[PDB]
DNA sequence: AGCGTCCAGGTCTACC
DNA sequence: GGTAGACCTGGACGC
């Protein structure tokens, strides 16, 4: 297919949003466990499906610049306004990220301390759907396994979109496409593990159960509390699972997903202990008690100060 | 030399 | 509700 565009050579494709480097760094965030569907084709700019549409974004100090892919056969041209504020929602520009550093920098110095060398890394809007079904695909696993599985689940079920040089970009797939008993099998196939029968089994529930698609909009309607525990309903989905869901697709900037690095975080790095339970190891009253502790400590955006942590515990 | 254990964005099931 | 252990997969890497 046709080549991966950068912006230094193909500058009528591409427009700018407004966002410096204090406010977003594309590297820290695209490849850091939010969305797994994100890579960087050519040094310095990354490709994924945005909105329905394959995108690559880069960045100078000052702008995120877009250009976009229609793949509908219509003569290349740089992204309209209207298409660049799907770009603008997914990065939630509104949000002001430099001053929530400065809050929680204010409250936690070990934050302060982490944040000079991770700025920029703030927190994805991203489609319930694909949220939900990338983190059934999370758990007991790592980044790179989970990547794979979520794009070998993408080609398989997704519809095709567009290729770009040997890569082919898919969608992702739909609820009525997850949702058949031969799925399951098949996801084994391509490697998911016992997590293929959590893929399905959640697919069936939301369509013959919730009232299909319409219940993940309920769920970003409602409160973080109801939200989380409509959730975890849904075969394969735990407490952290939930809430990496509500954090990073259902508007709850409050939800402090607690995985392994986020235990090992609260150990090494607050030297914290659970003081609502005896034993003190993981556990389901632990884990609710450290999400507990991280709002206390961070306030109504715990979640988003969580993606920093997490984001640079990655990088030791 | 390469097997085998540990481990990774946890959840489920069984049992008290 | 608390506790404990199994669990698909494959890269890191000690022995
Ligand atoms: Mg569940
Ligand atoms: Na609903």
């Amino acid at each position: 297919g046709p080549g991966h565009r950068t912006l230094a050579s193909t500058p009528a494709l591409w427009a700018s949003i407004p966002c410096p480097r204090s406010e977003l760094r594309l590297d820290l965030v695209l490849p850091s466990g939010q969305s797994f569907r994100w890579r960087e084709q050519s040094p310095a700019h990354w490709s994924g499906v945005l909105a329905d549409q394959v995108w690559t974004l880069t960045q100078t100090e000052e702008q995120l610049h877009c250009t976009v892919y229609r793949g509908d056969k219509s003569q290349a041209s740089r992204p309209t306004p209207d298409e660049l504020e799907a770009v603008r929602k997914y990065f939630q520009l509104d949000v002001t990220l430099a001053q929530l550093y400065h809050h929680w920098g204010s409250v936690d110095s070990h934050f302060q301390e982490v944040a000079q060398k991770f700025q920029g890394v703030r927190l994805l809007r991203q489609d319930p759907i694909e949220c939900l079904f990338s983190f059934i695909c999370s758990s007991n696993n790592n980044i790179a396994r989970i990547t794979g599985m979520v794009e070998r689940l993408c080609q398989a079920f997704g519809p095709r979109l567009i290729q770009l040089d040997d890569v082919t970009y898919h969608g992702f797939p739909s609820l009525q496409a997850l949702a058949g008993p031969e799925v399951e099998a098949h996801l084994r196939k391509l490697g998911l593990g016992y997590r293929a029968r959590y893929v399905s089994a959640s697919a069936r529930a939301i369509l013959e159960e919730q009232g299909g698609l319409a219940w993940l909009q309920q769920l970003r309607e409602s409160s973080y509390e109801e939200a989380h525990k409509a959730l975890c309903i849904l075969p394969g989905v735990g407490t952290h699972v939930a809430d990496c869901i509500c954090l990073m697709a259902l508007d709850k900037p409050q939800a402090v997903p607690v995985d392994v690095h986020m235990w090992h975080i609260a150990q090494r790095d607050y030297s914290w202990h659970p003081t609502t339970s005896q034993a003190k190891g993981p556990s389901p009253q632990t884990n609710k008690e450290l999400g507990n502790f991280f709002r206390s400590l961070w306030g109504p955006y715990a979640g988003w100060a969580q993606a920093v942590l997490f984001s640079a515990d990655l990088r030791q």
